[PDB]
């Protein structure tokens, strides 16, 4: 019997108005390097400001799926760092196995505007996630 | 922070002797309608009268698969309303994603006889799903 | 006996000075694509952020009205989102039927300067409704 | 200070295939010759027989409504009486001011086939309705 | 978030013997001239005196309807002051938008005569009226 | 014996540097249409928005004053909107007769700023006052 | 409404060096002839003896996954049997549908050796599952 | 130790007027391919429809039995599904090994008729046992 890990990994980035922003294994630093281990998202939490008014949407995807079974809605962007909590419940958290590809969509944030056309303002977000480990699935000699 | 929605759709049908009748994302009026934005299964009510001795079987689907991972198993139907409920468990009720297609399968029902070759008689089955509902994953302008 | 659905719904935009912004039933994603399914309102959501000072002042429609039955009172817009919500008490609740045009108005937002004149800065606007849905009146074959 | 009455009011009716059976002011008997006094639904109560499979839609009208507001949703018809009440919230039940026309709609049912084209067999339906009722507006000499 | 006010306003009359008397939202000092936001009708303290045998009898009306929803029923009048309240339940008190018409009518009571063709003796009655207020619907510059 | 109402009334302003902005009873809604009734002040809420460093200063008269009784001091403005409550205690409170001149000032905001001979930067502040009502004070026929 | 079933199935094996023995649904007997009903993993029990020093890793699927979801993380053998208990968590326990192919891999177990190049000693390895069962998908005569 | 497992297995029918229907060891989906490992029948659940009088008798046969050691007892058949739990008490559940004929006789459902030569109407019968199951007798390499 051996113990499931958790760990927090956080990539960021700056928002373009009419499009998606996506985080992959390769986004998350440990899960980037980690191996082939299979792990399962637990929480994400993000942190926005903007210099102007300005909206975005996380959605959490689940593994292989072409979109998102979980998001955040719509959500303001103010001047000063504002959190959100994303929490996946009972079918929106699969595993992804092990040799889950690098390019692999975990979560992706839409940047959106209210005016049309409106270009996004300079702006900052901190994604955080937190993912369960199973074991490694080491090689023999 | 956006709660969940919790909503029930309801289709019905005639079955047919040794026919499955598919419910599909467009067979539930808000479903078809909602947009994009994901939705997972409760639960799904099925009341059932034939018009002489007559059996079916709901199952539910996950999604995309090619067959159902829960099911009611046979039910009889009498000249009078007889209620079953179906009920998915950790495992059977993964969430579909917002872009799911309208002619997506989520609940199938056989019709069937007991009698070689005989034909169904008059019969009809409502169906009523309850569904929860992720944030709606909009546009930019 | 079928019971009531519960919904969450939302729309944004970006308000003008001397305009009055229509959120209409078609402005709800679900709401325009449920069919004929009447509706009532619980509750509206209503967050929002100004480049500059702003006012707003969201006012609930019942259905067929000329003008709204309830309202928020003016509201300040600073440069962080901040949120009020509007609910109606009895009377202003009144319930939509299931055929109501995609264009009734539910919600009506005000924007307002308070020097003469003045032009609206960027600012965008955040409404949620919560809506309870009374069964489908569906068609017969 | 003059009490409110309460009183139950019951007419019948065979349901058809594609059909919509309205019930109004005059289909209920003390209603019909009350005179001037407004009155409002509390419950109503509706039993239903059919020799077939066969469905119905009991929906209830707000007093000059184009559309139902509330509804039972589908219910299945057996070879036996099956009761179902429906009971208006909040919204769904303003007053019937004193001189409502005798053609007034308040509760129609939904006659439905689950098979295309096809006919309904013998039905009954009993419907009962509670309503509240104004003092009367009686006329000087 | 701004709270509801409550408003006392009263006017007063004489009563004609086979005539109704309108008291319309111009009859209410407050209600005139306090612009466009929307009210609600509480309650209604009615006192009348009469010189000699006479009746009367107070009714509410819902907004835009062309009869009353509520009523008091015929009261005797006598030669000393004698109170009456009468109080909408629900759907008898639906709010009034901000706009409504100064001529609307909110509270009229008959004037009635036991014995056919006779006149009213000298007579006064005091309406008075308890509202809700929503907050002031007002114009941008 | 008649009871007291209480309403909320809401005007609003942008504020000038070395200039005092005057609310008189015009300023309020329904004090400016509601006739001869006379009124108190109970409490007044200032909110308040600066796009850069402003001061003010929200100042409560008594009837017929020529200065303020009561004042909130000096407050500062952020870019973002901050609430203020003013409350007389006795002697800062007494009330105004029902014909009160429309152009009777009841609250005062002054402007400042810091930096001898600057200009106030773009800035809203809502002024809402809660007012006692004592009976109309009607005429006769 | 028909009971979830529960079995306990066992198949065994020798392991090899640098090779991945897998268990499909074949290799569990009632799975393999148990027809058309949907499984689920419950639990696994792992028995393991081996003649000299050797490693192995027993790694869960999910349903039609190229990789492991779960895994015991690998286990040293002895000249005593030595068992593990692998149990799936929410995410790593997805149900197979009915008509799952008997090729199918369920859980598949490494064999390990901590010396470069060196062969696997004598080994036997007891697998057994503990599955649910929804009930069985028939056909119609 | 290996703990001893549980399974639901149901087959259905048409029953004959003057004729006997077995159900055997293949007639149970599971108990036909699970192998050689023995079971036992833990209780029996019989649901029936007959289209117009009529009458059955389930038994329950011990591992090699001539005849039943255990019966419901004649029952009547409606037009409506009526349930039915046979259950066997010590002596009437022998445990069947694991090499049992496919042939075998478990359950054995009589037809019966209260008019002399007449003929069976429409009828379906749904049969389901609870089984334990005792460990796979597995094959060596």
């Amino acid at each position: 019997a051996a113990a499931t890990s958790l760990v927090y990994d956080t990539c960021y980035v700056t928002l373009t108005e009419r499009a998606t922003t996506s985080f992959q294994r390769q986004s998350f630093p440990t899960l980037k390097g980690m191996g082939d281990r299979a792990f399962q998202v637990v929480a994400f939490t993000i942190q926005g400001v903007s210099a102007a008014p300005l909206m975005y949407n996380a959605r959490l995807y689940n593994p292989g799926d072409t979109d998102s079974v979980h998001a955040t809605g719509v959500q303001l962007m103010g001047t000063v760092p504002r959190t959100v909590r994303l929490t996946p419940r009972v079918g929106q958290n699969n595993w992804f196995f092990g040799n889950t590809e690098e390019a692999e969509t975990i979560l992706a944030i839409d940047g959106l505007v209210s005016t049309k056309g409106a270009n996004a303002p300079s702006n900052t977000v901190i994604v955080t996630g937190c993912f369960r480990l199973a074991p490694s699935e080491l090689q023999s000699s």
